[PDB]
């Protein structure tokens, strides 16, 4: 029934607003165009803007690395939205315990990068929930190997931002990336499979009603999938390689 | 309308069949064994020196070697049927080589599964079957070659695509608005769109019972890069420890 998947739309659309206080309409509003953000261009803009905000990842160290840091302390701070937000999906803590933990492990940097685009333009990214406004130009003329940390992000960013998905959608698309049968060490795929579908059949009833006129979104979107594991990929590669330029408790909180 | 998805649905499946001999309904009826296409089994040493004379230099070399020379007629096969696909020949020429030069090993890997069950793989048309185990055991660095195919292939083949399912998929794979370097993409997404929304209704008649297999399909495509990716970390081990080891211009080419 149309009535259940509609309900179901809605439950994940309430609980999205609940788990994620920076939603698309707010960031959209704000890069747009009352209370502009601060803008963060260059270095001098920078080291004004951590005496603007009052930034809550800064400690007693150059430039690059405290700027990569801060997206790290995001990360796992978004790590425990998405965590609350996994719990209102029909049927997830319901799943063996080891199988959560195992989704929620595999799923939350796809999830990160696909909402991270809705604080991206061509030309930035909001930081500190809104407060900020990195220019793509500084992020991009950080030393190697910082330089081009954010730049795949961007470019995956411009790209997803032409689909036009708004909230509604977004939730969603998350709760599809979360219950993925096919990440490694699950013990009983079956159940995962079986919200799945129900998560992809209220997906598609969504952009149908939502998109009337944008022909194949649904495919275009699961296609961007594609796009998300290559990001998520590459961005390990870009971690293991921090681990040979990057010369206690912190360590432990990230890992 | 149903009408148009319909007849570009046999569209494509009749110049599928025109462009592929060995169609994944022959693969399977070879490999679920009639006495008229029992094919011949190499499992080890022994077998393959035998197979080498029933069918028709170090094994390891020489089975990367026939791959190549297989991938080679495969690309001759999808650049046929490519042609078939409405709107391809149309497009500009160097996005017809781009489509190509992408698409080509993700669709080589995606009807390969056709040929693969959980213990080897059809070769020769169908004549020979060479174990996953005997792939398993060559010497490094071939002894890996095959294995991300074969878990490929085992997970791939779970969806029971027939032929009809797979004309449109393979269409949807070459008609890809992503592939770097393209000069003009939305010709093509308008070609894809169609394609898609083909497949679509596809799966659902060919399929009802089977929910959500067209995102469960669409998926598939990440399996596919992957395999792609891991294979050309691959190849330039091979170029470094093999020196001695000829590579095929046209896959030399599409590696680029
Ligand atoms: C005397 C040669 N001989 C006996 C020893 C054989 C041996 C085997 C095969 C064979 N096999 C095993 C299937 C393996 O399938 C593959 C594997 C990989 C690719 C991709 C290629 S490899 C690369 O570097 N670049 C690519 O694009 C394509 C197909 C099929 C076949 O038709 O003939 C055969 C002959």
């Amino acid at each position: 029934e149309s009535a259940d998947l509609r309900a179901l739309a809605k439950h994940l659309y309430d609980s999205y607003i609940k788990s994620f206080p920076l939603t698309k309409a707010k960031a959209r509003a704000i890069l747009t165009g009352d209370k502009s953000p601060f803008v963060i261009y260059d270095m001098n803009s920078l080291m004004m803007g951590e005496d603007k905000i009052k930034f809550k990842h800064i400690t007693p160290k150059e430039v690059a690395i405290r700027i990569f840091q801060g997206c790290q302390f995001r990360s796992v701070e978004a790590v425990q939205e998405i965590t609350e937000y996994a719990k209102s999906i029909p049927g997830f803590v319901n799943l063996d315990l080891n199988d959560q933990v195992t989704l929620l492990k595999y799923g939350v940097h796809e999830i990160i990068y696909t909402m991270l685009a809705s604080l991206m333009n061509k030309d930035g990214v909001l930081i500190s929930e809104g407060q900020g406004f990195m220019t793509r130009e500084f992020l991009k003329s950080l030393r190697k190997p910082f330089g081009d940390f954010m730049e795949p992000k961007f470019e995956f960013a411009v790209k997803f931002n032409a689909l036009e998905l708004d909230d509604s959608d977004l939730a969603i698309f998350i709760a599809v990336i979360i219950l993925s049968g096919d990440r490694p060490g699950l013990l009983n795929v079956k159940p995962i499979e079986d919200i799945q579908d129900n998560l992809l059949q209220a997906l598609e009833l969504q952009l149908k009603l939502n998109h009337p006129e944008s022909s194949q979104l649904f495919a275009k979107l699961l296609q961007k999938m594609t796009d998300l594991r290559q990001i998520v990929t590459e961005h390990v590669q870009l971690l293991q390689v921090i681990k040979k330029t990057e010369t206690p408790l912190l360590q432990e909180i990230y890992k």
